[PDB]
């Protein structure tokens, strides 16, 4: 089974073949800006032409949310001129081969997921802490997407009902008390002021106020991770990140996740994928839908 | 097809043939509380004996947790003698027939589920408040259950870091801000002393003192919803129980809701079904599975 995989970020939109979860022919090229929803349209075109016959379905991961093949956001602002852009459409203008689309925080959950035993976990959450926090989660072996792409927007829940106003407008949000921007917003007030990791480095040195810092984060993470064992009967969760793969980090969530009851308790580990995480789990879900039907 | 229908509560168990969502022949008795354990295996096999033949499955709702057929708890102390207790295996000494079990709040979502339009909503929450918080969760049409019947236990998702201590141990549970209990632990140091019924009374009346203990349990339940319709795509939220159906506080919970960002919003509106809801939303959830 041949997939072309498109991974379409920021900045830049990766692609290549998968083929039993191997990647050939790669390709990257920046995202388009001027004109970006004229431009994508000619890129997609591009693409879809320079892989003709290569494929037997097409994968997309994309950031933001796709919403019945469509792209747009919390805020849709924040995708610029790709706000609603009609990504399935677009794409099946030039080919009649299945397409599956997800979001980049879905794929990378699945290029975690799809390495474990599906007969011991089934149940499963990876969360990334980077400049925000996102996630995707999977349950009885299978990723949530229904009905509106929303599903695993984990770090818009609640942190703090006292805590700050979220990004999104929601008081209190995970993403507010414990991302990288939320980190960078206490650290840049400093005297003098330090990055998210400046901070870092200052906490593995055990000062007092930087650990307050990366404590905030990492017992916010903790409590949403209690949230999905208890909620949802998850059994693994899998942190990713900038932030979430920084050193000490890690042990610290599982340090006040392990002082809650027992039965709060689950496998933690950290993510073991990197810049490909998109386009081969991306792959695997597209694949994963087909297979079941 | 005919169903047997069990509901196993803390102090009554209700039996019933249940066909085609139509209840007949309810019989109640009191849960064994003497030699529960041992008391348990005989009143199963009375009840088996005394609907022999009239059934095609079996569809059980329970208190508590259920695990691999087996009766358990967050804390198994709370079940006294039935900790633990192999309820599956107890029946099928008595049958051959399928059975199904799942716990009560989980039965009380689908009886509410059954009755919607499933086309239209695939994402739906069940939310008991109570004297503790319950819920049971559908996703995609199917109720969460796997693999141990935890699932649905959101009374126990984070509320406040910075409120009460939750009665299963952990720091600032939805259950310990919103349920009963906590209305009832704040009313009760009240001079005079008020239960949560005359807490409910004066904040109808406008005392602001009541007003804000009944909003700290409103706020923690819009928040709950809120964590639901973003972290899962949630559609539709019924909350029932004691507090949830007082009079007032639903609307109290969809002002708090209303208020945050509307991709936060969903549909939200009381529980229709009453005592019958664990026999019929176990009869109707065995039966799904079934297919
Ligand atoms: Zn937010
Ligand atoms: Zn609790």
């Amino acid at each position: 089974m041949r997939c072309l995989a498109l991974d379409i970020g920021g900045t830049k939109i990766a692609s290549a073949i998968v083929t039993d979860g191997k990647i050939e022919q790669r390709q990257q090229i920046a995202t388009p800006q001027a004109d970006a929803a004229n431009a994508m349209h000619d890129t997609l075109a591009n693409i879809l032409a320079l892989y003709a016959g290569q494929f037997d379905y097409v994968a997309v991961a994309s950031t933001g949310i796709i919403n019945h093949g469509v792209l747009t956001a919390l805020n849709p602002k924040n995708l610029g001129g790709l706000a609603e852009f009609p990504l399935k459409e677009s794409i099946a203008r030039h080919t009649d081969k299945p397409i599956g689309l997800l979001n980049d925080v879905q794929a990378a959950a699945c290029a975690e997921y799809k390495d474990e035993d599906k007969n011991a976990v089934q149940n499963f959450v990876f969360i990334t802490v980077s400049t925000g926090v996102g996630g995707g989660i999977i349950l009885e072996r299978r990723l949530l997407t229904e009905p509106n792409g929303v599903a695993g927007h984990i770090g818009h829940t609640l942190a703090d009902p006292n805590g700050p106003v979220c990004g999104c407008g929601r008081v209190g949000c995970v993403e507010a008390v414990a991302a990288g921007r939320a980190i960078e917003a206490v650290s840049s007030q400093w005297n003098p002021p330090c990055t998210p990791k400046q901070a870092f480095e200052l906490f593995r040195k055990n000062d007092e106020k930087a650990t307050a810092l990366i404590q905030r984060s990492a017992s916010a993470i903790a409590n949403l991770i209690a949230d999905l064992v208890i909620g949802l009967d998850v059994q693994k969760v899998v942190v990713g990140g900038s932030v979430g793969l920084a050193e000490g980090y890690l042990p610290l969530v599982k340090q006040y996740l392990n002082t809650m009851p027992h039965f709060y308790h689950c496998t933690v580990e950290q993510a073991r994928h990197g810049q490909d995480a998109g386009l081969l789990g991306a792959a695997w879900w597209v694949a994963d839908c087909l297979k079941q039907g």
